């Protein structure tokens, strides 16, 4: 029910996750962590998306992406 | 924490489980992206008492997410 | 039921969608009767379960159920 | 009652819908008169019970529930 | 009530036999049918299972209520 | 455990050999089916095991009744 609803929105936006995971990538970080790690973020930005406001889900979910890959380069320096 | 480890430990998991998938041609950052889904599935949905490790069950749930995703796009 | 009387006809209405769908699935060797069947249990569902003042059209969260349905019959099946 | 004139309104607006369909019906052994009845009873409960936050027309929906009240009388008294 | 279906399906006859005596109007029998029938359904919704006026009379005088102002309130009778 | 789409898949056939019958209406076949499969869904659900009628002979008189509706609904030769 609502778990179909999720995975409708989830992937719709999955080149967004791999858009940004790209721009994440350099020496020491691999791609496919970063795919995974900006994932639950888009997983966090669908499940606490608010459609009866103003930001489109794309670009809630590109500020949520980022700050999940964010917070893991920081906890692994 | 704690299921942020067991997500964290196993990420390298998704990768092996989806290269199992090269011979679809369909996109290796997609299949990792899908098995994630898989892997968050499985960690939300454990138990621990069924006496099924933690590795062999998001095995099955990393596979059967991306199997159900190529199946529902071919 | 009213809401059965509405159920009712929204699913008759979308009977097209479930062959739509159905015949996605026919290189897998499984009648498309059977795939009918199938996949209208799946818009069933849809018909039952939506939430109209949610922001996914019913098209789009029938055409996920239907999808659902039949790729739930091939897994028991295969 | 507001609500009552409200009922009211969206009834008399579809009585037409009665009579179309009560006619469709209309055979040997079985009333138009009694068929209007009874479809004038599916009216009501349409009404009664539609929901305008759905997308289904009124017409529609009134239409499904006097069919609905016509047959469940006519499986009721064997005429099929 | 299930024994409400019983007393208005048996009393269909009863909106006719009113109906009828307002055909000396413009308005089809039909829709006077119709009319009476909301009559009829008020009666039994409203009926009390005692008292000294039963459901035929009472049923009789909401019918005819309903008809009338139908007819007043389109500027007939 | 409450697993009933055992009873559901072994009667799919039952529902295209009724809709079969339905040949001589101009409907599509593919509605008669998923029609059907709506009246083998009613009988699953409303099936009481303690009476005297097997299920097989339940489902094929609710799959035949819900399409001789839809077609008198829909005002369409039986």
């Amino acid at each position: 029910g609502d778990q179909a609803a999720r995975a409708i929105l989830i992937e719709r936006n999955l080149r967004l996750v791999v858009y940004i995971a790209r721009k994440f990538e350099n020496t020491g970080i691999n791609i496919e962590d970063l795919i995974s790690i900006g994932t639950i973020g888009l997983i966090k930005a669908v499940n606490t998306f608010n459609p009866e406001k103003k930001i489109k889900l794309a670009t809630y979910a590109s500020r949520c992406i980022e700050n999940e890959i964010l917070m893991y380069l920081r906890r692994n320096n």
